[PDB]
């Protein structure tokens, strides 16, 4: 047939420090000219066996393509297997040097790095998103004979194969290993269906770690479980629930109508809105200050603040921080989710927006929103590649409001009745837990550290824990603690729980 393509060397993927994540490995593809193969039928059984193929089934294949001038025998053999076939010296058997990807960290960064197809083209994750950058251009050599199939001359070798370009990801493999191990262990300890964990640099917008459970070995090109290949952190949507309350609180503080010391009466732990009932879990409260509403995670408390300030102000904070918004990461199949909106907000939708019931967001959007809040209200564009020059970013929340909300979230973790399991020994950590009824539950924790100068934002999402305790503060908060403690030390972040220096 017409023309053969010389596969280009696909670009190397590394983590932010140059540790290899996806490496192009030489493989040998064997093809044949059936016309010449017919001249050596006594060689076919040995050839069939060297290719693993059945003697009769292989002979059937060749005879069927007797007219064809080219056919593929086998693709992607190791250079050792490919040479064994060439050692047989079978007339009409030819070889082409192809490429296949090897993933040294395997299952650890599978979803982030991605996977390639049979033609070495990106199929998932980064491999897919930066395919054009990584692929380069195939080789151009005119296969010329006369009228047979025996390449008489290697004539015009013009614009030949151009190698693909190297790509350094934002991922730090050291933090990725830790995040992977801890999420894997929590899934097992909780008998959970799935999970996601995202670590972000609040200053640069870099994704330092992104792990999901279940995971798969991208080096094992058979079995391929589609559910295990899902990059849940970027493709699965969920109700963020109580994890959005810091954004409702940001709108309250920016309104001019609320201060942290203000009190909201949440008695009797229920609130009547038309034919709908807002309900708190622990209904043992009356007066709660704004920090108290977050510690007790009062849906009633947050809904009352929402009615006073208006849903517009809340929606705008949530929209500006990127919840239910396009991340601009350009990963095909990435889910945008939904942030409900109205011209005229009824009372029930105002409340559910405020406590995160009406919405669908991804783990990446949630971590990005928490990064804006942690970075004194400045949102920095999300990046899956190493950021050397930080873009300007947008001041979505005023520095004063974001700083107040950070202090309240520090109290959520440290105060009496708080999320003590999120505490990071040696540092001041801040965050908010979430528990969403899908009885099936989703356990959440979103936070950042150190509170003195936030460096890392983290989201821990545990899908369907199956033990007695399913609450976010019980299931996800310790994962945050464990991952945070290690990540801050791996990044040499100085401990900040110090004696008033
Ligand atoms: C925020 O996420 C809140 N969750 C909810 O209100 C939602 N469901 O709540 C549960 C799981 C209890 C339910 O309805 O069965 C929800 C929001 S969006 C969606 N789809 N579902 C708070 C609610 N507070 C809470 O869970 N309290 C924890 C708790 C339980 C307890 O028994 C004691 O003694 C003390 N505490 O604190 N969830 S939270 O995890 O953010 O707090």
């Amino acid at each position: 047939v017409r023309h053969i393509a010389i596969p280009a060397h696909r670009g190397l993927i590394t983590d932010r420090n140059g540790e290899p994540l996806a490496v192009s490995t030489p493989v040998t593809t064997l093809w044949a000219n059936p016309k010449e193969l017919m001249t050596a039928k006594e060689r076919w059984p040995q050839l069939a066996a060297a290719l693993g193929q059945d003697t009769k089934l292989f002979a059937d294949r060749i005879e069927q393509n007797a007219e064809r001038e080219f056919i593929y025998l086998v693709r992607g053999l190791t250079p050792e297997q490919g040479e064994g076939v060439i050692a047989l010296k079978v007339p009409g058997v030819y070889s082409i040097e192809e490429f296949r990807r090897f993933y040294p960290a395997g299952e650890v960064v599978a979803h982030a790095v991605g996977f390639t197809d049979v033609d070495d083209r990106g199929r998932e994750g980064i491999e897919l998103a930066f395919d054009e950058w990584l692929a380069g251009v195939p080789g151009k050599r005119q296969v010329l004979k006369d009228r047979r199939g025996r390449v008489i001359k290697d004539v015009q070798v013009t614009k030949n194969a151009k190698p693909g370009k190297t790509l350094a990801l934002s991922i730090d493999l050291r933090l990725q290993y830790l995040a992977h191990r801890e999420l894997r262990n929590a899934l097992l300890e909780n008998g959970a269906k799935a999970g996601s964990l995202v670590i972000m640099d609040v200053k640069t917008g870099e994704i330092l770690a992104m792990t999901n459970q279940p995971t798969y070995n991208p080096n094992n090109r058979r079995n391929l479980q589609p559910a295990a290949m899902r990059n849940r952190a970027m493709i699965d949507v969920f109700e963020p629930g109580s994890t959005v309350k810091p954004f409702s609180m940001s709108a309250a503080l920016a309104s001019g109508r609320w201060k942290p010391s203000d009190i909201v009466d949440v008695y009797p732990g229920t609130l009547q809105i038309g034919r709908y009932t807002i309900r708190d879990v622990s209904r043992n409260s009356r007066q709660l200050d704004l920090t108290g509403i977050l510690i007790k995670s009062s849906n009633v408390g947050i809904s009352k603040i929402a009615f006073d300030i208006g849903a517009e102000s809340i929606y705008s904070v949530m929209q500006q921080v990127g919840l239910g918004q396009d991340t601009g990461l350009g990963f095909p199949g990435e889910r945008v989710g939904n942030l409900p909106n109205h011209r005229k907000w009824p009372k029930a939708e105002t409340a559910t927006l405020a406590y995160g019931y009406g919405l669908s967001v991804t783990a990446i959007q949630l971590a990005h929103a928490y990064a804006a809040l942690a970075n004194d209200g400045k949102s920095v564009p999300l990046s899956m590649t190493r950021v050397d020059r930080v873009p300007d970013g947008v001041q979505v929340i005023s520095p004063e409001v974001a700083s107040t909300v950070q202090g309240m979230l520090q109290q959520v973790v440290e105060a009496q009745g708080g999320v003590f399991r999120a505490q990071v020994p040696g540092y001041h950590a801040a965050g908010k837990s979430g528990t969403a009824r899908k009885n099936a539950y989703r356990s959440l924790f979103a936070g950042f550290a150190p509170a003195t100068d936030p460096r890392i934002a983290m989201v821990v999402v545990i899908d369907e824990p199956s033990k007695a305790g399913y609450f976010g503060g019980l299931v996800s908060a310790p994962v945050f603690s464990k991952v945070m403690a290690g990540a801050l030390r791996l990044m040499n972040v100085p401990p900040d729980n110090l004696p008033t220096a």
